[PDB]
């Protein structure tokens, strides 16, 4: 197999815009329900539709050639890999102009918040435990972890946590759960990344062509 | 919280059978299919319906009191936590009589397989990278990892991997993807576990009561 492998989010925040970037770069393909692999009809390119949390790993492990992924997800998994004693590596090709969001600490609307110190001792629910951990350590604040993959914003109401650390874009989900954003700990946007090890000449040439197109398209 | 917290899978292999064990143990429940939070109507017990991969962590971190989880999922996350330099700990209360499955290596049906050595150099897709890693190390076999959270079985036919390491229950998914099971690396069943730090006397008394009922239920279901 000589086909370039690009991993994108199967469904979620980045899916639509990732597909549109690719088509704007002249990559034609049909996306409809394929469980894992879609095939460009005009170029030797395979689009792997995966859970976003898997994309950093696929790139670090050299399973795919390119990936489109949020900085937050990339950094969370990079930190996890580094904490296991590994050396995750990737090339950053381009910071993209979509997927804008921020990872923030949030409290029940009725809670008094003067200072970050108010998070001392608190149980904090998040899907990004490594990012949360690094931030709290850097700011000298002790807390108790609660790792949930979904429904993080329900954790205070379920009495699993006193607070949360979660992605915010519109702020609608925090509002719906009667929570308030008190401290941004990370700002994110989508990026295009490549695996570390050199591609074949053919593949690198196609990547350079796509990057011109991305640069051009931008 | 005076209420005992039990974490169970929201939806998947163990969800139905975990809810049924609880009702079979006399725990009456109000559930909202889409919701994290469920509660017992006749006992001071909160049922937290979550992704199964989250349950070992909630127990290790003492966020909940009890959890029902597959041994496979528990072991994978225990290894992960230990590999991060942490000290995950839990009490095993009971091995349960549902959630039977095995984590196995599988290859395309048409592949020749003589020996485990045939995995040397191969890209192996899995949702259980620590369990795979430990097994391959202990058998002296080098491989390339591919971590996927879902659709693991399609990785070979998508040319993402040469092989997979995945749970097999009925074998139907492997058959559907024209893959064959060549080596079992772990046998698994659901288990009931408890966080490490001592419960209050009243909570521990409720747990002991539930455990008696669990035993009775299991004998009665044979
Ligand atoms: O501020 P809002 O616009 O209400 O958005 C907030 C939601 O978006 C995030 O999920 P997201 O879909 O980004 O994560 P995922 O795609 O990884 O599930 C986060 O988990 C919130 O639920
Ligand atoms: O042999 P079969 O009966 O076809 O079963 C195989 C399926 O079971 C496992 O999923 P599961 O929901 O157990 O994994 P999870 O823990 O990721 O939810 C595995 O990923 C297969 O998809
Ligand atoms: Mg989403
Ligand atoms: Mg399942
Ligand atoms: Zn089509
Ligand atoms: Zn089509
Ligand atoms: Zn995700
Ligand atoms: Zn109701
Ligand atoms: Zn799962
Ligand atoms: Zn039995």
């Amino acid at each position: 197999n000589t086909r370039l492998r690009i991993a994108i989010q199967k469904s979620g925040r980045l899916s639509k815009e990732s597909i549109e970037l690719l088509s704007e770069c002249g990559v034609k393909m049909h996306i409809h329900e394929q469980s894992l692999i879609a095939f460009s009809t005009n170029l030797p390119i395979d689009i792997l539709r995966v859970r976003d949390d898997d994309i950093p790993g696929l790139i670090f492990d050299g399973v795919v050639d390119l990936g489109i992924i949020g900085e937050n997800v990339l950094e969370e998994n990079e930190l996890e890999r580094q904490s296991l004693g590994e050396n995750p590596s990737y090339k950053l090709l381009k910071k993209l102009d979509f997927g804008y969001c921020r990872l923030s600490l949030a409290l029940p609307q009725e809670n008094k918040f003067q200072n970050l110190k108010d998070f001392e001792g608190l149980r904090i629910a998040t899907s990004y435990p490594q990012l949360l951990k690094r931030f709290m350590k850097e700011n000298g604040i002790n807390y108790k972890n609660c790792t949930l993959t979904g429904s993080v914003e329900v954790a205070p109401r379920a009495n699993l946590a006193d607070a949360i650390c979660d992605l915010v874009s519109s702020g609608a989900t925090l509002q719906a759960n009667n929570l308030k954003e008190v401290k941004v700990i990370y700002e994110s946007r989508a990026c295009l990344i490549q695996k570390e090890n050199a591609l074949s000449k053919e593949k690198q040439a196609l990547v350079d062509k796509i990057m011109l197109r991305v640069a051009g398209v931008m």
